[PDB]
């Protein structure tokens, strides 16, 4: 209660309120953007500087893709938040610096979660382990993987080898966790660190008094580690020459300050998905008050933006062949959510909306960051124009339903975590679960429990389905069983994984950043939910006659007559798919869970779809064993034959109600397809997602859309020519990969799914 | 269900029982054991290899006490149960092998405790830590002391830094676990294992259906943690030659393994006691099975125990300056508990508990293992005489009441830990919590919250006592209230050291050799309880007159008239004791504790005697500032002015109702005083303890009495020429120390006691 000069100098002229009291980056937000109904016209290009910087990392982005391996990583260093030196790509050039080791894209070895992934790395790609680390992270300092295999059943084992429930967070950081890395900006690391210690404190009474004992003793514990972190927070930029105990005073220093709080993150933990939040506006704040006053340009404003971005095209960690297969394409997922609209009915658009949006075209496409943006019918046209012009030329982008999610949480300041999962920031974060296979739970009922490929008992022993012609509501009944045992398993495993990732790696410098309670769901994922609706469907309409082993087990099946399959618009299956939704919601719903997190969905794969299509066999659809299942909430590659609106609209059925950790659809349309011109395209696509995410109240709307503009034969031509495509980016689950950091296998997978026809 | 050939050879012979079945070492002892009502003229004496070993371990405890610093410590090695290689004194001569690191007598670096502690070491006794071990235990793997530092209050650090509550395990291992070491002898390494999976297999269905969802996950990985240490005694020892995956043979087998049971103990915890739990009788069985089929003679079998008990003289942990203040003279608490009855009525002597009592003659007095006598009224009288007899000749013995302790547990196979807190064996344990200064709180009360040394207000803040005169009802009206608050912060303190001392340093080993299911009690201990009942009684019969500074802080007293003193069997100041007991065992009751550990109690302090009492000012009772309190129960210095019965009636009267982990009363009796010569001297050593411990349903009797016959003018001639008195013992507080190993502040607590000089 008493601002000191720090405060002062870098608040000038901010509007005040409750933000200068306590940490309230939304308040300070609300009361100080300026929101932007204009349009791209004011854009400025690239700096020389940024051209040289960038060109430069791309050759080492190049040699990632051609050898599909890192450039570099180390085999003697354990990372924390100040154990590397500064890193720079050039010094003299960098408006925006800091690299998680000393050199660009070389990667860390973060042991905390498990040493024999590291091993399992090192083997992989030719490198040897110091011994030193071995032997500390064995016997000296437990890690997460191990916690974790030394609590297992042998029930999950079987599940995680059968491969009806393999690539949970056991082997790799569960991420999902999206500190406020503005508030570095905003109040600077004292005032924080401040702002900890009286959180610590509040606990006090409760620990003398016996309150929730357990709780309260860790909790105070966390809290002391995030106050470390912070600490060494400042450490960490002080390597590279900045002192970050006061407040963010200019733009450079609100975008330089906002990085270091994340830099700090992906320096300690190796989460999956290492989001970067709901920046950009807050940003815009900063910018705007430095142009007003003639301190910077705009084109020195797009410099500071473009070289933030590209930092966050060079985040890397060291992961293993296993963890490639199933999160394909060397993604990092640092989500920056764009745009939205605010409770009052202002826009959050700013100008930095339309810079941020603007680093793929003055540094060209780009996976990373996973730019979203936050979809709602009534954003200014120019924006929506805007972004479909870029989505049109880069296929860099994604769309979430701001007006479904805003109203769902009365809040304006959610982000996106990974690819769909939204969080209001620095208040909730959600334990990864991965996902489960919801395709081979229905051969299991069909199978009595008895894997289709490995020919071992995995789900609970039962009598397998009888009869040479398949019964709909005979296969629901026992598929309904096997459903609730798939839950148990799944819930169970989550459990004890989080409970050792919050004991051996807990977040401190990321839980720093977020407020002292912190709202968590445990995040169940479905997959292959199109392949289950699909085999329902061809079962109750059709034909689908088993064809059996000498065991009686069912191996392949023929189906006699045509059946529908979602992706059409065609309710006799999408009903079919939305009831499968929400009978597994209802399911993990009564279950008990670690920390009381409560249970969420989501229809979300990753390359989890090749993962589990390879280790499942054929199914009663007709999809052939071995084969990939859709992307996320996808239609069955190919099945969807309908045009783009009747996709769309089978899609935007599922349930948002019942997975509210959301739903992804992967959409590709041919450009003639989706218009005759640039300005029809531009004009069709912004179309096509106001009525796919339209709301109101009788209808949900869709939730999520990676939007691809292009032609399969340009895909080919890259398969064959990787050369002459370097920054040739696709959207594939909820993200966003360079077509050539895909193993060949993947891109198969990518170029059999559907290229939309026509509307 | 089915013993292998293993346990076949090893049990030829043996009476069969639930023990072939299950771990179940009492059921064991019970049908195998062969009670001795018989003396002690079948014993032998040293054997040449013996003395030859033991006088050379012996000039490095005369070079430990000299410079009262470790004979060498580590510096670059963090200790587990296989850091080591084999060690030795002599190769050749022994007949029981193991030794904590690879030298006798040097100490290890046991960092999962705390980093600080070492180093405080390493700089007291002038050695220069390894860089890389601090480094790995300071940001790699945290330490319990770094833990509980994180969490504590402000509150609890003043009253550490006052000297009400000081000493607590936040800075060295717990201990007051005993595993069952007697475990790997009767079974052998595969069999426990075994035991142990099946324990965590039993705790699946409870993890599946969410009961006691985190407690279940916490148990899960204590127990793998237990089987891992497990397959790593199995290493330790062959690194010795020895193969113990299999039962026990024969005598020397027993022996060894059960120590090597109690070496990787030792080699991977540092609990300020680590005892050895009640090993004698059982070890009999074997020793009586070798002797009847002549496979051994009665020298071979007490050379076999003289060489485990010298291992047991030999247990060493790098200690601080600090701790040695604390817990003064090198202990170690090896405790072995001889003897006793069973709940059938025979007696639990055997010849073996002769053979450890006459290892104090075949290698001279010593006070590890700190041997306490079970006593019983029913003892053979043979017996009671013989111990009689060695605690005349070496004041190296305790006793404890087992008239009083088997029937509360219903139990005849508990043993005691430390000094005077018993557990059943593989099923119980204490969580430590030293103990709070009794005698200070009283002052609080007096002087309304503020410290009269620092003049800080540590205690609630309230109004102090006014008047010339203090009046008994306002001032234990006032005790009462800062006795609750003592209470309250105490536990809290506890809470957090033992939560966090299962996270940081949990002891896999000795946990390992205990049931699934501990019970735990958390064990509160009280310093100056004569201080305080003397200072009540003073207040109550005599005129006490508070002595104010000019803040009206009570700084010292005049006392008009005589008043009576605790040990005199004077009701008047008894019962005040007696009161003091019960009023804080209620008020610990009602708190919460960490994992619901039982709250007890115990009149105990080690060398908190002369801690607290240097931190504590003058008292009502007349004691000055800085003077030693009496040890644990024990009347103040010099006040027991009646002769041995009255004292011994003063102590029987604390109520071990109410004191549950203990009441520690050190008697020192001059021979002459004790019997004109050697039998009656015996005859009345053993009528006095039958008196002070007798039992019937409305007397409880004394539960512990540690034993010294000598004359004060030889501690005084030890003082000035230590060089003659090597091995000379002496009982302090519930365990023996060499008179030598103490420092001269020390020394002079000791010497200023009580020597009583009649009956
Ligand atoms: C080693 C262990 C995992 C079982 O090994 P197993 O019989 O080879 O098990 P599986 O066949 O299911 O294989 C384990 C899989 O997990 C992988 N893995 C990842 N981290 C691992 C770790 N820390 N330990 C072991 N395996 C690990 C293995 O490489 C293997 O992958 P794969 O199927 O692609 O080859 C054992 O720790 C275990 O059974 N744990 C369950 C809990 C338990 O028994 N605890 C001790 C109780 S006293
Ligand atoms: C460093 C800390 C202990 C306070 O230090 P301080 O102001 O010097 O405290 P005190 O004056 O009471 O001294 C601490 C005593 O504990 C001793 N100590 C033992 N282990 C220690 C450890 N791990 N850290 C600090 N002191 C330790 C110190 O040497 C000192 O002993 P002394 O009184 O004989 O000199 C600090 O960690 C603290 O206040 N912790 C409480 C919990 C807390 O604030 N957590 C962070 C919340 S965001
Ligand atoms: O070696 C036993 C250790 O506790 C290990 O399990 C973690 O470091
Ligand atoms: O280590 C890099 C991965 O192996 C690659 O799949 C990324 O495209
Ligand atoms: O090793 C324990 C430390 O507190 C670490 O978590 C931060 O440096
Ligand atoms: O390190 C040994 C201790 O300093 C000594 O007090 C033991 O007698
Ligand atoms: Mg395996
Ligand atoms: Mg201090
Ligand atoms: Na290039
Ligand atoms: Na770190
Ligand atoms: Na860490
Ligand atoms: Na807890
Ligand atoms: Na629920
Ligand atoms: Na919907
Ligand atoms: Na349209
Ligand atoms: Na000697
Ligand atoms: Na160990
Ligand atoms: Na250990
Ligand atoms: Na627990
Ligand atoms: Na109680
Ligand atoms: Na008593
Ligand atoms: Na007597």
């Amino acid at each position: 209660s008493e601002l000191n000069e720090k405060l002062a100098t870098a608040w000038e002229g901010f509007t005040k309120g409750d933000w200068q009291n306590e940490v309230n980056v939304r308040d300070f937000i609300q009361k100080n953007y300026t929101p932007y109904e204009g349009d791209e016209s004011f854009l400025a290009g690239a700096t020389e500087a940024t051209t040289t910087l960038w060109d430069k990392v791309m050759e080492g982005v190049k040699l990632e893709n051609r050898t599909h391996a890192p450039v570099d990583f180390d085999t003697a260093v354990a990372s924390t938040i100040t154990s590397h030196d500064a890193g720079y790509i050039n010094k003299q050039l960098e408006k925006i610096v800091g690299l998680q080791t000393e050199a660009p894209l070389k990667r860390a070895l973060i042991p905390f979660g498990g040493i024999k992934m590291i091993e399992g790395s090192c083997k992989a790609y030719n490198r040897e382990l110091d011994p030193m680390i071995k032997k500390i992270f064995t016997e000296y300092r437990k890690t997460h993987n191990q916690g974790v295999f030394d609590v297992y059943t042998p029930d999950i084992l079987r599940c995680r080898k059968s491969g009806v429930l393999t690539g949970l967070p056991d082997a790799y950081g569960r991420g999902r966790i999206i500190g406020d890395y503005r508030r570095v900006a905003l109040y600077g690391i004292d005032y924080l660190m401040k702002d900890k210690l009286a959180q610590f404190t509040s606990l006090q009474a409760d620990l003398e008094n016996g309150v929730n004992l357990e709780q309260t003793i860790r909790l105070r514990e966390e809290i002391a580690e995030q106050h470390r972190a912070l600490g060494q927070m400042k450490e960490m930029a002080a390597k590279y020459g900045y002192d970050i105990s006061g407040p963010a005073t200019n733009a450079q220093e609100a975008i330089q300050w906002t990085y270091f709080g994340y830099l700090a993150a992906v320096k300690s933990q190796n989460g999956a998905a290492m989001s970067f939040g709901r920046t950009s506006t807050f940003l815009d704040v900063y910018i705007e008050r430095d142009l007003k006053a003639g301190k910077i340009t705009e084109q020195e404003a797009q410099e500071m933006v473009d070289h933030l971005v590209m930092k966050l095209r060079m985040v890397r960690f060291l992961r293993t062949p296993e963890y490639d297969e199933l999160f394909s394409g060397d993604p990092i997922w640092a989500t920056e959510s764009i745009g939205g609209m605010g409770l009052d009915g202002r826009t959050l658009v700013t100008k930095n909306s339309f810079r941020f949006l603007n680093t793929l075209y003055t540094m060209g496409p780009s996976p990373e960051p996973n730019m979203t943006i936050l979809w709602s019918e009534k954003l200014p046209l120019n924006f929506k124009k805007f972004a479909a012009k870029v989505s049109i030329d880069t296929s860099s982008l994604q769309y979430e339903n701001d007006d479904l999610m805003r109203p769902d949480f009365n809040n304006d300041d959610y982000a996106i975590a990974c690819c769909v999962s939204p969080m209001i920031v620095g208040k909730q974060m959600q334990f990864f679960g991965a996902r489960a296979n919801l395709a081979k739970t229905m051969l299991y009922a069909i199978n009595g429990g008895v894997d289709e490929k490995l020919k071992m008992q995995v789900g609970p022993k039962s009598e397998p389905i009888k009869g040479d012609v398949l019964n709909y509501d005979e296969v629901m009944e026992r598929m309904d069983h096997f459903m609730d045992w798939l839950a148990k398993q799944y819930i169970t495993a989550l459990n004890i994984i989080h409970y050792m990732h919050d004991k051996y790696s807990y977040e401190a410098s990321l839980m720093a950043l977020h407020d002292r309670d912190v709202i968590r769901t445990m995040a169940c994922g479905i997959a292959g939910l199109s392949v289950a609706a699909d085999s329902l469907s061809a079962i109750k309409y059709a034909k689908v006659k088993p064809i059996r082993d000498e065991d009686g087990l069912a191996i392949d099946f023929e189906i006699e007559g045509e059946y529908p399959q979602f992706g059409n618009n065609d309710p006799r299956v999408d009903d079919l798919a939305v009831d499968l939704v929400e009978r597994f919601m209802k399911k993990i719903q009564k279950l008990h869970t670690y920390r009381d997190a409560i249970p969420t969905q989501s229809v979300l794969t990753i390359t989890s779809n090749v993962v589990y299509g390879k280790k499942t066999g054929n199914t009663p659809d007709g999809r052939r064993a071995g084969a990939p299942f859709g992307p996320g909430a996808n239609p069955m590659h190919g099945r969807d034959q309908k045009g783009a609106v009747a996709s769309l609209t089978s899609v935007a059925k599922l349930p948002f109600a019942y997975a509210k950790d959301g739903i992804s659809y992967t959409f590709s349309i041919v450009p003639n397809a989706l218009g005759k011109d640039d300005e029809v395209r531009k004009t069709n696509l912004a179309g096509l997602m106001d009525g796919y995410f339209h709301h109101e109240a009788s209808i949900e709307g869709g939730q999520h859309l990676n939007v691809n503009v292009m032609n399969r034969e340009m895909l080919l031509d890259a398969m064959e020519n990787p050369e002459k495509y370097p920054q040739l980016t696709i959207r594939v689950s909820g993200y966003a990969v360079r077509f050539n950091s895909l193993t060949k296998e993947q891109q198969q997978d990518v170029i059999t799914r559907t290229f939309t026809q026509s509307m």
